Order: structure tokens, then sequence, then C-alpha cells
């Protein structure tokens, strides 16, 4: 089940979470009063412009499917006010920023017609972040939001567990790969725990011929991959893998690869379409102590990734 409410009308999503560019001055239009269904006021900016945002911190990397929104009525005034469009811009890390698209274009959510109502938004594309900024970009008298964001946690579905590249259970000398261009740091692969990225020596190599290996330490049950482009970087390359495929092994020796069913070869999975936005692949439970993801396609800055191993142990 995936179109849970995340936390903003019961709380638990904290105040603490919740934070914006700006808020009106009189102090009765807070960020933490942008919870949905809220009986006080909203959240509106000190300036009603569409370079304001409301933002907030899932504190966790989770799936994000839906966002509900509402305008507000004042209780000073009874004047109403609501947000009629938005655009949504995420993030893993707070520093690195994706406009949510719609093809080769931000998308544009059609949002409030009156103060009262829900309208709730479906991506047509989930996806996987930890801030969440809406961005409102038309509005009736004013910006006035109140607010629900809808997923779940990745590690929710059975045998989904991150298995140490992000938590680091994982060790540095568990991490090897084919080719480094830099003595690199093995963490610099991890799962947005790291702020660069795995680069190959040419990281514009021959397809299939590079790969970042995972040793889990033991045999598990391996059920996907999360995989992240690179920031890297005096000058910083942001780059990620469009495409790849994944072997597995017991001995670290004899490597088979996960296989498509319909061509009878090697799966090759979607890989990102941005620096910092993961995208989770997910695939039937193979054995394995030793993951091996090869990149067969990429950005024009090259080969350049980070990356999370799915499952869990031996039952």
């Amino acid at each position: 089940q995936c179109n849970v409410p995340l936390g903003m009308e019961s709380g638990r999503i904290a105040n603490e979470q919740i934070s914006a560019s700006s808020t009106y001055s009189d102090g009765r239009w807070t960020p933490q009063q942008s919870r949905l269904h809220g009986d006080d006021n909203g959240w509106t900016p000190n300036l009603d412009s569409n370079k304001e945002y409301l933002q907030v911190d899932l504190r966790f990397l989770t799936m994000l499917t839906a966002i509900a929104t509402q305008g507000a009525i004042s209780r000073e005034t009874q004047n109403g006010y609501y947000v009629k469009s938005y655009k949504l811009e995420v993030s893993t890390n707070g520093e690195d920023w994706m406009v949510y698209r719609h093809g080769k274009n931000h998308k544009v959510f059609q949002a409030n017609n009156d103060a009262t109502e829900v309208v709730l938004n479906k991506l047509h594309a989930p996806l996987l972040t930890r801030f969440v900024r809406i961005r409102p970009q038309t509005w009736h008298s004013g910006i006035a939001l109140r607010l629900e964001l809808f997923g779940c946690r990745v590690t929710d579905a059975p045998c989904s567990n991150m298995l140490g590249m992000l938590s680091g259970l994982i060790a540095d000398s568990q991490i090897s790969a084919s080719s480094t261009q830099e003595l690199w740091s093995p963490s610099a692969a991890r799962l947005v725990s790291s702020r660069s990225g795995w680069f190959p020596r040419i990281p514009q190599a021959q397809p299939g011929e590079e790969w970042l290996q995972v040793d889990l330490g033991t045999p598990k049950t391996v059920k996907g991959v999360i995989i992240q482009g690179a920031r890297g970087g005096a000058v910083e390359a942001r780059a990620f893998v469009r495409k790849f495929k994944v072997s597995y092994s017991l001995n670290g020796k004899d490597w088979e690869y996960i296989q498509d069913p319909r061509t009878q070869q090697p799966k090759l999975f979607e890989g990102n379409m941005h620096y910092d936005t993961p995208d989770i692949r997910r695939f039937d439970p193979i054995p394995a102590q030793y993951v091996r993801v090869y990149p067969e396609r990429w950005s024009p800055a090259g080969i350049g990734m980070r990356l999370e191993v799915l499952g869990c142990d031996w039952t």
C-alpha cells in the first residue's frame, strides 16, 4: 500500500520538519499551520510571488505518490485565499534539487478553486525523495496552503531492507570497482550519504565494461537496487547512469546476470534521469553475497553513480 498519508494532518510530521521561504509578518500564518484540515488559518508567505515555497523534510528516503492541498479562510477576517497551481521541487539532501517534470518541462499541478475543499494530485511517475518543496505559481487573493503528502517507505515492502550502503553497515572494504579515476573513497559510491559518486577511470567508457561491486558480507536475498547519479567535483560534474545490467554471485568469482524473460538475455534496467533523484528497481529475489552493477548508457559527463542494494536475510 503506497497511498498512505505521511503525517501532515496527524502530527507524525513534526513542527520542526516544516519550514518555508518566508511567513506573514503578523505571525498568524506560520508554516506549521499548513496541516491538511487544520482549523487555524494556513501557511502564507510574507510576499506573494512564485519564488516562495513551503518545505517538508520527511527525514527518511520515502516514495512520494500524491499531494493534497487546500487554501484557508482567515480566522480574523473570514476572507478566503488559495493556491491555484504549483510546481514540485525535491531533494535527497536539501542541497541538490530537481523540479518535477512532465515530459521535457516542469509539471504544473492544478490545485484549488476555493478555500475549503481538498484537491488531490497523483504523481504520474512516483518519486523517491526526502525533502519536498511546494512552489505556488498562481493563487486567488493571496497564497495560502494546507497540505498532505502521500506515499510509503521503500522498506515497507516485503524483503526490501536497505542492506547497508547508506547506513554504513557495509564497510568501505566491501565496496570495489572495475576502475576508478582517483586512492578513491569507497564511501563515494553510497546512496544519498555521499555528495560525490563513483566515477570510473575513463567515465566515457565502453558499455557493459565498467562496474561497481558490493559485497554484502554474508549470503542474502536480493530483491532490488536503488541507483543514483553523481554530483562529482573544483568543477562540479552532474552525471548519471541511464541504463544498466546486474550480476550476482555467492563466491565472488562466478557471475550470473539477472535475465529478462522476454529476451532470454541479461535485463537492461532503466537508470536515472537526474544526478540526485534516485530510482528504485525491484526484481524477483535471487541468492547472493556479491552484486555487480554495469552501466550501459549514461549522461554527457560520463558514468557517475551511487548505489544501495535491497533485500533481507535468508529465512
